[PDB]
C-alpha cells in the first residue's frame, strides 16, 4: 500500500458554484532522468505496448520537454494516463524495471474558452519568475495570467499537494483513497456562467470586449475578451505548436481586450466633458447654442459627425444626438487643466483596481504632459479633439464601464471578479457634480428612448428601460462603443460593449438589448 504526494490546486467557481476551473485525477508515467539514449527508446517501447495509444514519437518528445509542469528532479513524465485505463495495468507497470506511475490532479476547464482571459492558466514557473521572487515562492507550478496568477497563493493551498493512497493488493485492480486533502482554497467569482455564455453568443463572429457590472459594489457578472482561447490547451503546459498558432492568429486571441487593450473612448466621454462644462462655465445643461456642420479655429475646421448639422442644441440634445460641435464650441472656452481634472476624476486617468495582473491605465492628455514628453505648449484645437474623446485620449473598456457605473449611481465602483473582495465604493465627485449627473442620466436615457436618440431604432425590443451612449473610435474601419446602465428609473447594472470594426453604435444596441434581456430573463431584474 503506497502513498503519494499528488499535486493539486484549488477550484474556481462562478457566483452559483458552477465549476469554472477544477481538477481531474490521472496517472503520469515517468522515467528516470539523465537516461541513456539506447535505454530510453527501449523503455518507451514497453510503455506503448502497455498503453497501445501513445505515439513512440510523442513519448520520446514528452520525455525531452524542458518546460514540463509535473517533472521531478530525478524522474520525468512521458504521458498522462486516465485512471480507468491505468487501474487494470498498474501492478504489472510498476513491476517493470525503471518505470513509474504517479497520481496527478491536473487542471481541467469544463467550459473551455469561456472566460479564458478572466480565469487564466497555470504553467511551469520560469527562471525570471524565480530569480525575481521576494516571498519564498519556490513552487514549480504557478498561475501565469488572470485569476490563476492573481490568487495563486490562495489557490495553491498550504503546501501545493494532497496525500493519496494506492492499493494494488493481491487483487488485480488499483483503488484510490485520499488520506490528506489540500483544503481552504476554493475561489468563487462573481461571474454568471449563464450570462458569460450569452456574451460568447453575442460575439460569435465578432471581435472586442464586453463587461456587465453590478454598479453598487463592483461585481463583474460578465467579462469577455474576444476571441477567447481554450484554456485546456495549457493544462500539461502549452504545446510549443499550440502556443504558436495562438500567437500567429491575426485576430490576436492572447490579448485581454477588456483590461489590457487601449482604445479612444470617442463620443462616450461626452457626459464627463459636459460635467466639466457645467462645473467650469457659465452654463446650465439647458443652455442652448447654435451648432453648424462645422466651426473653425485657424488652420483647421472641426466637423460634426454628419454634415447636415444639428441646428440649436443644449447638453441634453448634444448627448442625445452625439453632437460634436457643442463640445467643440465650449471646448474653446474650457481650460484643459479643468477638463482633464474632470476626466481623471470620473476614472480615465488611473486604474479601475481590478483583480487582474497589470491592468492598463490610459492617457488623459493634459498640458503638463505635452510639455514634458514633447516640447511645445498646448494649442487650443488640441482641447477640442480631446473634448470628443479622440486624439491622444486612450482608455480601457473597464474605465468606460466604471465611468458609466459612476454616472449611474454617483459613486465609483471598483470592478472585481473575486466575490469576497469587499470593494468599498469610492467617492471622487463632489455634491455639485453628483447633482449634475442627473442631467447626464436623462441625456443617456434620451439616446435610447427619445426618437432622435442615436440608439433609438438600435435598442428597440428591450424588457427594461435602458439609458445608453454610443461611440466610435478612430483606428491607429472604426471601433464601436456602446455603454449603458439599467434600469433607468433605479440603476443597478452597467454594461459596456466594444466591438472592433463594428463601426457606429446602431448595430451594437441590438447586443445591449440582448444581454439586458438575458438579465431580466434570469431574474437579475
Amino acid at each position: 500500500k503506497k502513498e503519494f504526494l499528488v499535486p493539486t490546486r484549488g477550484n474556481i467557481t462562478d457566483r452559483n458554484d458552477e465549476f469554472l476551473a477544477t481538477n481531474e485525477l490521472v496517472f503520469g508515467v515517468f522515467l528516470p532522468s539523465g537516461l541513456k539514449q539506447k535505454d530510453l527508446l527501449e523503455k518507451i517501447e514497453i510503455i506503448q505496448k502497455f498503453f497501445p495509444n501513445f505515439s513512440k514519437e510523442t513519448l520520446l518528445n514528452n520525455y525531452q520537454k524542458e518546460n514540463s509542469l509535473y517533472n521531478h528532479n530525478l524522474i520525468k513524465v512521458v504521458g498522462f494516463i486516465p485512471y480507468a485505463t491505468m487501474q487494470p495495468l498498474y501492478a504489472k507497470l510498476i513491476q517493470t524495471q525503471g518505470i513509474f506511475a504517479l497520481p496527478l490532479d491536473k487542471r481541467y476547464y469544463p467550459n473551455n474558452a469561456l472566460a479564458s482571459h478572466v480565469l487564466g492558466y497555470v504553467g511551469v514557473a520560469s527562471l525570471q519568475d524565480l530569480k525575481d521572487d521576494e516571498e519564498n515562492q519556490y513552487s514549480q507550478i504557478v498561475g501565469k495570467t488572470g485569476i490563476e496568477k492573481e490568487y495563486n497563493k490562495l489557490l495553491q493551498g498550504k503546501v501545493g499537494y494532497k496525500i493519496m493512497r494506492v492499493n494494488a493488493l493481491n487483487q488485480e485492480l488499483a483503488t484510490l483513497e485520499v488520506v490528506l486533502p489540500s483544503t481552504n482554497n476554493h475561489l468563487q467569482l462573481s461571474l454568471d456562467k449563464r450570462l458569460q455564455k450569452e456574451a460568447d453568443k453575442l460575439f460569435e463572429n465578432k471581435r472586442g470586449a464586453i463587461l456587465v457590472m453590478d454598479a453598487e459594489n463592483g461585481e463583474l457578472l460578465v467579462a469577455g475578451s474576444y476571441p477567447e482561447y481554450n484554456l485546456n490547451d495549457f493544462v500539461g503546459g502549452i504545446s510549443q505548436d499550440k502556443w504558436q498558432k495562438l500567437q500567429d492568429d491575426i485576430y490576436n486571441p492572447l490579448l485581454n481586450r477588456f483590461a489590457n487593450a487601449l482604445y479612444p473612448p470617442g463620443s462616450v466621454v461626452k457626459m464627463g466633458v459636459g460635467l466639466s462644462f457645467l462645473e467650469n462655465l457659465h452654463i446650465t445643461e439647458n443652455t442652448t447654442i447654435p451648432t453648424p456642420p462645422f466651426i473653425e479655429v485657424g488652420k483647421h475646421k472641426f466637423r460634426d459627425w454628419k454634415k447636415t448639422g444639428h441646428g440649436n442644441s443644449n447638453l441634453y440634445k448634444a448627448i442625445r444626438e452625439s453632437v460634436d460641435v457643442y463640445f467643440y464650441k465650449f471646448g474653446l472656452e474650457i481650460s484643459i487643466e479643468k477638463l482633464s481634472k474632470t476626466l481623471r476624476e470620473v476614472g480615465f486617468g488611473e486604474k479601475t483596481g481590478v483583480d487582474l495582473p497589470n491592468e492598463f491605465v490610459g492617457i488623459v492628455p493634459d498640458n503638463l504632459w505635452k510639455l514634458k514628453r514633447f516640447n511645445q505648449d498646448w494649442r487650443v484645437g488640441d482641447t477640442l479633439i480631446t473634448a470628443i474623446g479622440q486624439g491622444s485620449f486612450l482608455a480601457t473598456p473597464l474605465q468606460v464601464l466604471a465611468y458609466t457605473g459612476l454616472i449611474a449611481t454617483g459613486k465609483l465602483a471598483t470592478p472585481h471578479f473575486a466575490i469576497n473582495n469587499k470593494q468599498p465604493l469610492k467617492d471622487p465627485l463632489n455634491s455639485f457634480q453628483k447633482k449634475k449627473l442627473q442631467a447626464l442620466r436623462v441625456g443617456m436615457y434620451e439616446v435610447c428612448n427619445h426618437k432622435d436618440g442615436t440608439a433609438y431604432h438600435s435598442t428597440r425590443g428591450s424588457k427594461i428601460t435602458l439609458a445608453c451612449k454610443t461611440g466610435t473610435a478612430q483606428v491607429v474601419r472604426s471601433h464601436a462603443w456602446i455603454t449603458a446602465f439599467l434600469p433607468y428609473e433605479k440603476p443597478k447594472y452597467a454594461i459596456t460593449i466594444l466591438v472592433e470594426h463594428g463601426e457606429g453604435g446602431s448595430k451594437l444596441g441590438g447586443l445591449l438589448v440582448k444581454m439586458s434581456n438575458k438579465l431580466y430573463e434570469l431574474g437579475y431584474l
